């Protein structure tokens, strides 16, 4: 059977989500599938496909799928919507818990139906596991396999993954049908994210599902109780869903898209995707962009991650989740948020307890095997330094991918600069340093002679939001009053976005090896200036770059 969906690291995925309303047109935030598809640049489109979440339509729990007449009315007629449009589709059927959901009898109906039917996603369970979710899903991955579409579950915890790959029934499902199997982040609930990274790479690299990805949950920021950026001492509300910084979803894109992920999905939807059919500054300054660099340069292969892999954790003799300090010391001093403070170790695998250690040693011949009783874990820090050499200077997040820096400001809600001082190479410079102010990233791609820099640090000013009058608490989620703020960002932020407040980034080529470079220049229209500075005795090239949003660069 072919696929009915390319997915790998040189055709990428990005999901973007419609919710069903038990009213009016039958969708929320005053959205159409039409709209929606309208909504994705034609360049992205053979990348793209739509997700439909049932949303208020389940009863009696908003977002809950249970089995009912009225759900199955509206899978079907989103279904005949999209058939009629051409518009590829994915159902979300389980979700939070629920035992009683669709037959999978119904399911392979409709893939014998609709042509547009991709496949399915499993979202959110964190909090509400039962022992029904695994088996389930892997009937649901069965019929999938049957149509050559695909089952996606976003979830997120190390104990959780560890959980369901233990069930039998999955791990049997996961090693027949990992081509039609995308394992994926949820990092909503503020804990676990560089456990949970790893784990579900682990799961890539493991051969138990053929991709990996995440669904990117600016909900998060209401978890943590932040508001404007940067601000304290402010109640928390719905806004704060709208206040996680543009460029910093793709700071969270960028570690799926290093560590070899190739599926994108994001929420609130409200300001990650659309409200009123008006597309939001956080889609298209901020995922489109990033969206765009992994479909032009494909994510690390899995053989690129397993040839760059000098350890692996496996859970074996003690699982990652009963050692809550790990990436302390490391690459992370806040698994409650998702950006790393250091590239040098990559996303280290963890690797599931039911893989025996002869396929891990078959996996990763070279890779050193690290488990809870290593004695090298007395010295963690130390031992994994003898394997992974420091590749840079400075306080900033750098990552060297293939002929590639891959670089972020790692301060998510602290106003504060990081350098990088990058070693390069090839000699078309010696070194290149970064000053970057927080909520910029930065990709470097050597060529054999020219460089070409992408920088963007996209950040609207989120001061109007939050000054506004009204009840927007979280207890308005799926009500009018959430409506309201729907309204508001589709003719405030998202047509006269207040995006005119530029920052710096300085960058200094050293040792450029000819005369004055001649750069070729571009970026975001209005968005930017810069000045040049050559020294010609010591070769030492600095563009100082003001800038909210992209700028490229080719050196």
């Amino acid at each position: 059977v072919q696929m009915r969906t390319t997915i790998n690291n040189e055709s990428p995925l990005l999901l973007s989500p419609l919710y069903g309303n038990d009213n009016g047109n039958g969708l929320w935030w005053g959205n159409t599938l039409k709209g929606a598809w309208e909504a994705i640049p034609e360049d992205v489109k053979p990348y793209a496909a739509i997700e439909l979440h049932p949303a208020k339509v389940c009863k009696p729990t908003s977002c809950i799928p249970r089995d009912t007449k009225e759900l199955r009315e509206w899978y079907v007629k989103m279904l005949e919507e999209a058939q009629s449009l051409n518009i590829p589709v994915f159902l979300v059927i389980m979700s939070a818990g629920e035992r009683n959901t669709v037959p999978p009898e119904w399911l392979d109906e409709q893939f014998q139906k609709y042509s547009v039917l991709k496949g399915v996603l499993n979202i959110e369970n964190y909090w509400i596991y039962n022992n029904q979710l695994a088996p389930h899903s892997a009937k649901y991955l069965e019929v999938c396999a049957k149509y050559g579409a695909h089952f996606i579950w976003h979830d997120h915890e190390k104990w959780f993954w560890e959980t369901i790959m233990n069930d039998p029934t999955f791990f049997e499902a996961s090693q027949k049908y990992h081509k039609n199997l995308v394992l994926a982040t949820k990092n909503t609930p503020i804990r676990d994210d560089a456990g949970t990274d790893s784990i579900v790479s682990g799961f890539w690299l493991s051969g138990l599902c053929d991709n990996w990805g995440s669904s990117t949950d600016t909900w998060k920021w209401w978890e943590k109780h932040y508001t404007n950026t940067f601000e304290t001492g402010r109640a928390r509300d719905m806004r704060s869903y709208a206040s996680e910084p543009e460029s910093m979803i793709a700071m969270e894109m960028m570690n799926v898209y290093t560590g070899g992920g190739t599926v994108y999905n994001f929420e609130c939807a409200a300001y990650t995707f659309m409200t009123n059919d008006v597309p939001t500054p956080a889609f298209t300054k901020g995922i489109i962009p990033f969206f765009r660099h992994a479909i032009q340069n494909p994510a690390p292969s899995k053989e690129e991650v397993v040839n760059r892999t000098k350890a692996v954790f496996w859970n074996g003799e003690g699982r990652i989740s009963s050692l809550n300090g790990f990436y302390q010391g490391l690459y992370s001093n806040d698994e409650t948020m998702p950006l790393y403070n250091n590239g040098r170790y990559h996303i280290l695998p963890v690797i599931h307890e039911k893989i025996d250690k002869e396929k891990i040693s078959s996996i990763f011949p070279n890779a050193k095997i690290l488990t809870k009783n290593s004695e090298e874990l007395s010295s963690k820090v130390n031992y994994l330094n003898s394997l992974y050499p420091k590749l840079y200077e400075g306080d900033g997040y750098a990552q060297r991918v293939g002929n590639s820096w891959y670089i972020y400001n790692s301060n998510a809600n602290i106003n504060k600069n990081q350098q990088v001082m990058l070693p390069m190479y090839t000699n078309n410079t010696k070194s290149l340093s970064l000053d970057l102010t927080p909520h910029t990233y930065a990709v470097v791609k050597e060529n054999p002679n020219n460089l070409h820099i992408l920088l963007n640090n996209y950040r609207t000013d989120k001061t109007a939001m939050w000054a506004l009058s009204g009840n927007f608490d979280a207890s308005k989620s799926w009500k009018k009053e959430e409506l309201e703020l729907a309204n508001w960002i589709s003719k405030n932020y998202s047509i006269n976005p207040v995006d005119n407040d530029f920052r710096t980034t300085t960058l200094t080529l050293s040792g450029h090896t000819g005369h004055k470079p001649q750069i070729n220049i571009s970026g975001d229209k209005n968005h930017y200036t810069y000045t040049e500075n050559w020294d010609e005795n010591t070769h030492v090239y600095t563009i100082t770059v003001n800038h909210n949003g992209m700028v490229e660069m080719s050196i």
